């Protein structure tokens, strides 16, 4: 199963990137498969929101579908990478800008 | 007035940048400069509505910047209280994503 294959990969990312606050795997429709977070978080609601952002049509841009998102927030970052079936979401704290590129690269690798 | 020569400067410095759009946070376009004809207003409206996405469950406050990876390139957007700036890159421009974001953040104060 996807949960079984990706779970150790996500856990390895959490331990290598100690500043990562959580990694959540969901179907592209937002249904959460597995999650690990350093705080109590509503994974389901977050994944529903990110699912809807991935569906944004910016048709006048003619660049096709959205495949990855890096969101800079007041208190940190969300990185999201999707393939044709799943999407993975990662969270970084406010000082985490220096790990954004690393996290995005690791998630793209496992979702290729 | 003070931002229009800055957009020109960014475009002259980053050749892979396909365009810049300065808009109000509601999506009304102030200035748009793209290498090809594009409906700047429709793009700004789409991005404006994206910036309004509610993600309070993230517990990270307001959404301030977006870097969007697309099939055919990238869209970078940065907002402040009043304005929003958009930049477009082709697939040949991932090496310039950080630079373009850094420049857009600089001019949005």
């Amino acid at each position: 199963s996807s949960k079984e294959e990706l779970a150790p990969k996500l856990e390895s990312i959490m331990s290598e990137i100690s500043v990562c606050e959580g990694l959540v795997l969901a179907k592209n429709n937002g249904d959460v498969l597995i999650g690990q977070t350093l705080t109590e978080m509503d994974h389901n609601s977050i994944a529903k929101s990110v699912s809807k952002m991935f569906k944004t049509k910016i048709d006048a841009l003619n660049k096709g579908n959205l495949l990855e998102m890096t969101l800079g927030m007041d208190e940190g970052f969300l990185i999201a990478v999707k393939n044709n079936d799943l999407m993975v979401l990662g969270f970084l704290g406010p000082d985490g800008r220096s790990s954004v590129g690393l996290l995005l690269r690791q998630l793209k690798n496992i979702m290729k």
